[PDB]
């Protein structure tokens, strides 16, 4: 019949699996007994409709060329140095072995560093198709495993759904904010190498050969990935961008894309590194770029206004007339404190937005039985327990560096963080606060450009701490010249870039007792 | 296939259009799968495919539209203008996302409706307020029961055109963010699927207008990739002109009045704004408008006056006794009390600081803190303290009050919840205040973040709180220094009055308010 | 008279009755009761339902009522069971072309689409029904809803509701309803 002529036209140039086959035979012959009016052939015509659109047997012609992927892939992006590697590293394999190949990776860090427009370029340069859904939020199972043919709303879900779409076995398929996931036993079985050659979807209730398709996640802390989840794929880091990097690409990428998106040309609208400069450092404050691609664009549309509106021929941004494009500065402080006094000292801090920088204020509550710690800040249980365990180490160090210094031993101090509003956690201010601690019960400010992180033990040893990169980055945005960090950290610390600690003297410490002398 | 003449239809929908026709062909009518498949083809072809509006681009015609339309709003304003000159330059109709955050009643929504007026586009209107499902936004499947396509279908169906505005209203109070993520932004808005027809329709040329009363509230995706304008209030002479230019003569219009019969005066107007209402929009003194002109409607029918005048002496024979008898809770503040500004959804607000002796003398003193306080205010009450008290230390050593004496907090909106630390200063100034015995400047306010070594932090919502304090009559305001590019965004003639300081230590709040 | 029935129907509620006199005045100045459609909330057993056919008494239009829980739009003309919506044969029974429509408990409906269609001025004029294949013009009917609660009632349908409050009933004025 026309019906089936038609599926079966569908289906010439597939080359189908055995039971993949036997199961559109069925079909086809059970089609042929029913009736066109009955519900049963509307169920068994959406059925075949499925089977007949999955792509067996087509897969898309990769560029497996190193030369042409890396010209791709350093044109579209910058300084994203790990992920490009590791793509070339892919496109090697592919190359020895003489076949395609599917792999799980994981792009995680702050947002607007470029984890969905490097897949895109990926998947441009490996010459595949892209698809993308996100799991952020989601509670439903039944949207990527499908619901069966007996209910009325069955649909064969995400995976099934972009194997229609991209039309091959082998695209790129992004899976957006896996560490928000609400669901996770789907996506165990979607990616999971023993058995993503066969993968199993209620709707079709047929396997799928999912082994060539190239997953991409995207996360922003991989501590909220689902533990079984988080051992499928690999993580790669797409850490953020120092100002330089972001003056690069704001030079090289953010401004010539939203001159096209606004319709201007270079002679209409000419953006000034000074300009760039102004606005990265003073009207943004984030690890990516995302808020400066928008302040380009307001300038833009400013300029836009002004040659529209036959102001100006052609418009010029300069640092003076900046303000008239996106008014005062939003960042005009960078540092809480530009000379510390006794009592307070500066710390760095990350999270799932980056690196920051903190402060750590101590004073007396009370003028001249036992003293006391009055701890504020939205501190957290363990960053709490980490100013209880600073505060007994204080204590102990004061009491042998001076014995006649009984200023921790009776007075009540209140330690404060000057971020109220912002909730904080992590033991890695464990230092910070004993040299706090110490500088008020001593008078003695410590070293006005000095920053430090590490946790802190009961005898005093210093242990390593996350997230040393970002840290690092704060503390060269904040004009830190001097950095103190973990002897278990170094490994961490020399794995940067050279223009990300040109200008720091990093000192390496094991215990407290060599804390104390760098910093007094 | 008659309906389909002019359509520039995509390459991928002309399939399903002649499979559904060529099975309606052989479906015997009285079926109800002939039923459903005449319902499909029947918003398949309804649906309009590849039209556009002739949106005009008239940088003078448009720009005088929605001067007319609406007063003030001067940032969505330049916003429009601005995307017009971009769609101008671009020669092609575009879309954006676009959020408008500000007090209820300001005018969010009908500066939407005055923007599509002045673009020639449609206006839609949806709220997601009270939206918890999905399958609103999108519709059911042909098979349901009595499926629709949901609401955006039939907006793109009635409007008749590819590029309508659609107001997205009430965000701020999601119950599905992540279905807003997959149609509020440019990289997937060109491609959404519908549920009851599963072809990818194009939206990139929509401008969605997003309406909010908070951003902080907002999910952290949907307020990161749309643009934030904010939607200020508006102080009493700005009232005044909307409600004589724009509230009184459409409530007339809408009565089936005209400005000889009924006569709403200067002074009538500036009483209900005065009195009968407490907000910084318009709702509250539009709803008092429609009211008296409807008893001066009831009036004139009953025969009662053949026209009628409302003035001040016969305004209670229109709404009755004044609300709001009081502009505001203290005239003269006695020493302990000090006054300060606050911010929420519903726009700013003036609050008082409160503090007394607990116990009758003048071991340590301690401070009990009520009044529905948050915790992040409980602990910036506690800094406060501390502050205080060190202060104190060093500014007048002979001073025990405040490191012995017991004392009670109190904020004297006891039953609504407030939090944030934009309250600290003011617990400082309050707190010393009480312990030196000497009353703050009568017309003063403040707000600011302080530190526990005395440094003031910045702080929000500074325009809904200079707002505020200007109706409250107050004569000078102090600022964190941090928050100057705030204030100075507000219009020339708000801050005409106000005697303005703008501080980094708590060192100069002392020096100005005693 | 539209005051006097009003007295004769309902004790109390002076400054309700006050506001639906109001509405006829303005219905009357404007040469037309279309616009917002009058929305009475408030406790159960308050004369919400009762209040509507007093005020389509003292307007001398023809009442009905049907509540919500599609029935608005009927069913398709077959030989199975066709019978349209509920409007069509309100103007049966009704013998005009201008009753007075009580919408009861709104809060309790399940097709808001469809209901929206007859409160728009727009298009209520050119009603359409599934067994009626010629369009019918509601112009001059005028609509009354009713409601226990104005929360949970539909966004869309929110909007177009003029609100008015019924405040109860004290011991004496539910004495003299008692008796009378
Ligand atoms: N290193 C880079 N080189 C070029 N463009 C970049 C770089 N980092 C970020 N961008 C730009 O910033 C934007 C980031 O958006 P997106 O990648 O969707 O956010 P996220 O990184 O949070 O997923 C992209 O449009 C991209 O063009
Ligand atoms: N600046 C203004 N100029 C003219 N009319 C205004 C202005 N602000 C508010 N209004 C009027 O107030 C009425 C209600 O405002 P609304 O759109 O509900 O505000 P919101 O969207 O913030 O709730 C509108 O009909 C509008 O005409
Ligand atoms: N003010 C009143 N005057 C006379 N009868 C009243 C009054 N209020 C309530 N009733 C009586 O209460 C009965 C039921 O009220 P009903 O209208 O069903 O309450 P609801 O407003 O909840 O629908 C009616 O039959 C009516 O006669
Ligand atoms: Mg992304
Ligand atoms: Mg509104
Ligand atoms: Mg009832």
């Amino acid at each position: 019949d026309a019906i089936e002529e038609k599926f079966r036209e569908r289906l010439k140039e597939l080359v189908v699996p055995k039971h993949v086959m036997d199961v559109v035979d069925e079909e086809l012959s059970k089609l042929g007994l029913l009736d066109n009016h009955s519900s049963e052939f509307n169920v068994t015509r959406n059925y075949l409709d499925w089977l007949t659109s999955i792509p067996w047997g087509k897969y898309s012609n990769e560029n497996l060329d190193l030369a042409r992927a890396q010209a791709v892939l350093e044109e579209d992006h910058y300084g994203m140095e790990d992920v490009k590697k590791r793509i070339l590293e892919f496109i090697a394999v592919s190359q020895l072995r003489g076949s395609t190949q599917g792999k799980i990776l994981c792009f995680y860090g702050p947002p607007g560093v470029g984890k969905t427009s490097i897949a895109r370029s990926i998947a441009r340069a490996l010459n595949r198709e892209y698809f993308r859904f996100s799991v952020g939020g989601m509670t439903d199972v039944a949207e990527i495993k499908g619901h069966r043919r007996t209910y009325v709303g069955a649909m064969p879900g995400k995976i099934i759904q972009c194997l229609k779409k991209t039309k091959t076995e082998n695209p790129l398929i992004l899976i957006d904010e896996v560490d928000k996931i609400g669901p996770s036993s789907a996506l165990l079985e979607l990616l999971d190498p023993e058995q993503n050659a066969n993968f199993l979807d209620h709707y079709l209730d047929v396997p799928v050969d999912l082994s060539k398709v190239l997953f991409i996640c995207t996360a922003n802390v991989t501590d909220t990935i689902p533990e079984p989840l988080r051992d499928r794929m690999e993580m790669i880091n797409v850490s953020g961008y120092v100002a330089q990097e972001k003056l690069a690409i704001a030079e090289r990428y953010l401004v010539p894309q939203a001159r096209a998106l606004c319709g201007l040309d270079e002679s209409k609208a000419k953006l000034s590194s000074d300009v760039l400069t102004l606005l990265i450092k003073q009207y943004c404050r984030e690890s990516g770029v995302r808020n400066l691609q928008k302040q380009v664009e307001k300038v833009l549309r400013k300029s836009a206004y002004k040659i529209v509106s036959g102001e100006a021929e052609s418009v010029e941004v300069t640092p003076e007339n900046l303000q008239d494009f996106v008014g005062k500065p939003v960042f005009t402080v960078e540092r809480m404190y530009d000379v510390t006094p006794p009592g307070v000292v500066m710390g760095l801090a990350w999270t799932a937005m980056g690196g920051s920088t903190l402060f750590v204020e101590t004073s007396l509550r009370r003028p001249q039985k036992d003293g006391s710690l009055e701890v504020t800040g939205q501190l957290g249980e363990v960053m709490k327990e980490s100013a209880r365990i600073a505060y007994t180490f204080a204590r102990a160090f004061l009491m042998q560096h001076a014995p006649a210094n009984d200023y921790l031993v009776t007075s009540h101090i209140h330690l404060h963080v000057p971020e109220g509003a912002t909730p904080k956690d992590g033991p890695s201010a464990g230092c910070t606060i004993v040299t706090a601690l110490l500088s008020l019960a001593m008078g003695r400010p410590v070293r006005q450009n000095l920053a430090m992180t590490g946790e802190v033990s009961l005898t005093g040893k210093i242990l390593p701490v996350g997230g040393i990169k970002e840290k690092t980055i704060a503390a060269k945005r904040a004009g830190v010249t001097c950095i103190v960090l973990p002897a278990e950290n170094k490994k961490d610390f020399y794995d940067l870039a050279a223009f990300i600690t040109e200008g720091l003297e990093v000192h390496f410490v094991e215990h407290y007792r060599e804390i104390f002398d760098i910093a007094f």
